[PDB]
């Protein structure tokens, strides 16, 4: 039951983990924007 | 010995949490460098 256990716990570590992954990426993405958005202030 | 445990676990929840803080610190004062690199380009 401890293994069954741990199989399914590994599988929610899982999507758990890949959900961190592509926030991660989009919050650097996010961070890019933030750049650009941030030089057309200097421009304007 | 489990209010023990408590009093060692509230005294590392603490330096875990500073410790957080300290790298949300670092994180924001590279976004600080950002910002002074900021104002020196509005300056030219």
């Amino acid at each position: 039951l401890w293994r069954e256990k741990i199989n399914l716990l590994n599988a929610r570590l899982a999507e758990a983990q890949t959900s961190e992954e592509q926030l991660q990426s989009q919050l650097d993405l996010q961070k890019k924007v933030v750049s650009d958005h941030m030089q057309r202030y200097l421009q304007v």
